């Protein structure tokens, strides 16, 4: 019926896909790069990592109840009043296998599938018929390749549908990207369209692609922060105000500075003011995934490096036949998932609450002579396996996302193996090793195409210049967290503030507020081993002292569900 999309191949030892945790995990991360190359639901960083969440939620609950853990318990409960936090019972359900995948496949179902059930109103509507079409093949190809296969008739399988629709009616948020009701307000530090995506021309009716097109601006998720339920977070997040904003509106030194690395660092590549090397060029490529075809967005690839750690540092040897493999895998991807959909929620609601222009409008539009290049450019984020030219991400600045959602999702696995791989204070550098760690963005596959992209072909038989395959190897999760978020300042994309507090991260001068520069004009940074995220910052409506920037946010995203053991947000609690 429908052409399938030849996806290129994934670099990854063929063993992980015979757990069948693992696989579900896969699956999931499928149905992201899919639906980000046909235009399907979930899409963008925040609803992408959330749908990730969900799935690791329905599949760490339907395990564990049929094989009951020790220290930690169910996220949901079965003996819980409260109807929506009641989890089904299994009453001889004891497959755990068939009960995952009946979980997996009916969150899965749920998340993506045509929404015939009447409240498809425009939520985030605007999705082909065939988008659907080719992510229901996905999922219909991935029952047939689950291992050990999949008993739909199964009463463990039945067990886990159960548990898949309790947290699908309490966790879903259907309207989440919905940018109804808002436009910019321009002005000094305000977001606004960005300079060389001012508009963008989409068709009238999606199902007809070749016909009529409209203008659109668009606003990703501009009320989702403030308005979403939380998953496990015990209290509300905040960072301090951005320089030149607020209690900081004074922090100028502060600002020009970011101004003057922002040039330096994140440049276009022929730029004569760029000082970027050719390899801090590579560490802002290998982070991206900003959404593109065949790739998606951040969320799969920290999937994919939390899935190298998860089979590096096993207890068993055996992948395929292990509870001990399975249920540490049950319960990582699920502390791992679900404190990166809050980060993502957090760091969305702060977004827009400063929202904080992007450095590309910042240095265009700054308006003094001797600091702003009204024509600057930057490296920008790569519209991989396009024919269309960088840009910068429909939202604000502060804090990044890619920040963020590293320093959670990172922090998270630190306090998951600390005295397991090694031991160290949870504040300091571990021992987390990986390495022939492969980035779509740089695979000697995927590339920057010379022509519209043709999703009837594989990637390999289309035209365009072929991204160089670096392979890496990286010492520990405090590096993975540190370079992820500095590769933001690289592409151009962040202000160094939106990382993290620039004292933290850059080697001081006698001059306040002001960096270290090499001999070419480069940034200096800390040594990672070095680096500690201690400076906070003030906000005008609240008391006390914050974190500044996406990582030191993260990290206490995550260290707080850890501490409280993964257990819902108090109902009390969530949002109005």
């Amino acid at each position: 019926s429908v052409t399938p999309i030849p996806l290129p191949k994934i670099d990854e030892p063929e063993e992980y896909n015979t757990n069948y945790i693992l696989f579900w995990n896969h699956v999931g991360l499928e149905l992201n790069r899919v639906t980000h190359t046909v235009g399907g639901p979930l899409t963008g960083p925040p609803l992408s990592a959330r749908a990730l969440g969900m799935l690791h939620l329905a599949i760490h609950d339907a395990y564990f109840s049929i094989c009951p853990p020790t220290d930690f318990t169910t996220f949901l409960s079965p003996d819980t009043e409260n109807a929506a936090y009641r989890l089904p019972s299994p009453n001889g359900a004891n497959d755990a296998r068939q009960a995952v995948a009946g979980a997996a496949l009916k969150m899965l179902s749920s998340l993506y599938m045509k929404p015939v059930e009447q409240p498809n109103p425009n939520p985030g509507a605007n999705i082909s018929d065939n988008a659907y079409a080719q992510l229901g093949l996905v999922l219909d190809r991935s029952v047939l390749e689950a291992p050990g296969g999949v008993d739909r008739e199964s009463a463990s399988f039945m067990f886990g549908e159960d548990v898949a629709d309790v947290f699908f009616a309490l966790l879903n948020d259907p309207r989440g990207a919905s940018q109804e009701g808002y436009h910019p307000t321009p002005g000094r530090y305000k977001f606004d369209d960005e300079p060389t995506h001012p508009v963008v021309l989409i068709p009238v009716d999606p199902n007809n692609p070749n016909g009529p097109k409209m203008p659109f601006r668009q606003y990703h998720a501009p009320f989702y922060g403030k308005t979403t339920k939380r998953f496990a977070t015990q209290s509300e997040h905040f960072l301090a105000d951005p320089p030149g904003l607020r209690s900081n509106a004074d922090e100028t030194a502060e600002y020009d500075d970011a101004v003057r690395v922002a040039i330096a660092m994140g440049g276009a590549q022929a730029l004569n003011s760029t000082k970027r090397s050719p390899w801090q060029t590579a560490q802002g490529l290998y982070w991206a995934y900003d959404g593109s075809n065949l790739i998606g967005t951040p969320p799969r690839f920290y999937n994919q490096i939390v899935r190298r750690i998860a089979v590096t540092y096993k207890k068993e040897e055996d992948l395929a036949n292990s509870e001990v493999n399975n249920a540490d895998f049950a319960r990582l991807f699920a502390l791992v998932d679900v404190a990166c959909t809050d980060a993502g929620i957090f760091s969305w609601k702060e977004k827009w609450e400063f929202e904080f222009w992007r450095p590309l409008s910042g240095v265009r539009d700054d308006g003094r002579p001797d600091h702003g290049d009204p024509f600057w450019l930057t490296l920008g984020a790569p519209a991989t396996n396009t024919n269309d030219i960088p840009f910068k991400p429909p939202f604000p600045a502060y804090p990044s996302g890619h920040a963020t959602f590293g320093g959670a999702v990172f922090q998270m696995v630190r306090r998951y193996y600390n005295g397991r791989v090694g031991t160290w204070k949870d504040d300091e550098p571990d021992n987390i090793a990986i390495d022939m760690m492969i980035s779509e963005e740089l695979n000697g596959v995927n590339r920057d195409l010379r022509q519209p992209y043709d999703p009837t072909a594989p990637i390999e038989d289309q035209p365009g210049i072929v991204r160089t395959r670096i392979v890496r190897h990286f010492d520990s999760a405090w590096e993975l967290m540190f370079e992820n978020a500095i590769s933001r300042i690289f592409l151009g994309v962040h202000w160094r503030f939106d990382a993290a507090a620039a004292r933290d991260i850059l080697i001081p001068t006698t001059t306040k507020d002001v960096y270290a520069v090499d001999n070419n004009g480069a940034t200096v940074f800390q040594n990672v081993e070095d680096i500690r995220y201690t400076t906070r910052g003030t906000r005008e409506d609240e008391e006390g002292l914050f974190p500044i920037g996406g990582v030191p946010l993260g990290i206490e995203i995550a260290d707080e569900i850890f501490n409280n053991g993964l257990k819902p947000t108090p109902p009390e609690i969530q949002p109005m």
